[PDB]
């Protein structure tokens, strides 16, 4: 029995490991450049801004920070995905149990513990913005600690689903973070970890086109830093016609 | 019917698109830094060098170049993977037909056509090192052209499996390239696209550990640039015990 190809890739391969280390190398160099030369804009979009003409919450004199998604961005949910592979199960009740009892089965995303330590040695505050539930803040704090990612504090450096009434939408929390910090880098494994504009409607092919809108494309590896996730979530959608465009079809002999 | 999760991710998602654009943004900035300040070492390992103490073919006065894997690094093999998803088939005869007849069903990896044009505008020679077969050089040249990747020439900027007697091992071709160019960046989707030392023996867990050997880890996003591939190849290996380590297991209630 072998696990699903996506988990073999994400959890088992050196390919995925190298991909993640590249992401954090680029982030560390970017942060270091902006620690020496503070920017005028943060990397968080302003309220009402669109992807075509992005405007950003200004950096100002606010303390420097970096924002991170938690799950499959800085922390691997190994125990949970093991159970999903064993069971074949989108199990919301199981995920709730996992938020409460998974602190002993998490690992850092390759390079994320070293990157988080370097950021703090540079004087940059490490802020987590995750859709784990607010009522599970304390076990989530302990899991973050167990992955070697340091100390997170609910409401100061850790923001969770249910901290506002926006549900899985993260823009509201992003606005709260950007109102007190100059956010000079932002990491995630899902497009919703950078803007809610990618979700809540857009099709699979529309979301992929939107990442190549030039004013948005310039962010990738240059303020917005992406970690791989072919195991669950927004990337795992679309029928044959959205995945394989009709001008690129072919059949073997 | 939906395609395999890995193909939904790689071919359909904006997540994979953003991940690829980040890789090429980091590569472009790296190349530009080295065009201004030529390095002493290339990014290609010297003969007999090990991953723990890497030595590199020197840059010297040789003309500047960047080396790229072709398949799923700069070119998406959309037609072929469509057929694999339709058919469920590791089909070596089908892949041979595809090398010969697939030029009309390929697309650039997101950002790869723009990156290849920028490299040439910077005066950097774009060299391809692929395990497509030497006897299919001409259709491979045409497919590279159709993906918007420019003009490749067998034996000058394009090196193929069978150009030497080493089979799928790419070190021999890497040595030939590094003997005439100063290779300042190298891109790939498989660890064999950077060194043969990752393959031919090492286990799934050994290969992943090897990417974090510190002298090697420093390469990722800093000379060695990685593109995602959870669809086929070296990343899709390993049983449950290699993918989900035994100190990170968990079971739902
Ligand atoms: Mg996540
Ligand atoms: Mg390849």
């Amino acid at each position: 029995e072998t696990p699903p190809a996506g988990m073999q890739y994400l959890y088992g391969s050196g390919e995925a490991s190298a991909l993640s280390l590249q992401a954090y190398q680029a982030l560390l160099a970017h942060v270091a450049a902006k620690v020496k030369v503070r920017p005028a804009d943060s990397v968080i979009l302003a309220e009402g801004a669109g992807l075509d003409d992005p405007r950003f919450v200004p950096c100002g004199a606010k303390p420097l920070a970096a924002v991170f998604d938690v799950d499959e961005t800085v922390m691997l949910n190994i125990g949970y995905e093991y159970h999903a592979a064993r069971t074949g199960r989108f199990d919301t009740a199981a995920w709730d149990a996992w938020e409460r009892t998974g602190e002993a089965a998490v690992a850092p995303v390759p390079g994320a513990d070293r990157m988080v330590r370097a950021l703090r040695q540079m004087g940059v505050t490490v802020v987590f913005n995750t859709n784990r539930a607010a009522g599970n803040a304390e076990p989530t704090v302990r899991a973050i600690k167990a992955a070697g990612l340091g100390d997170a504090v609910h409401g100061q450096t850790l923001f969770l689903s249910g901290d506002d009434a926006m549900g899985s939408r993260k823009d509201g929390r992003r606005a709260t973070i950007a109102a007190r910090y100059c956010v000079i880098a932002m990491g995630g494994d899902q497009l919703g970890d950078f803007s809610d504009l990618f979700n809540g409607g857009p099709s699979v092919t529309a979301r992929r086109a939107a990442t190549m809108q030039p004013a948005i494309a310039q962010m990738w590896g240059n303020g917005w830093f992406v970690l791989p996730n072919p195991v669950y979530g927004s990337g795992l959608k679309g029928g044959f016609d959205e995945v394989f465009p009709l001008d690129k079809r072919w059949a073997a002999p």
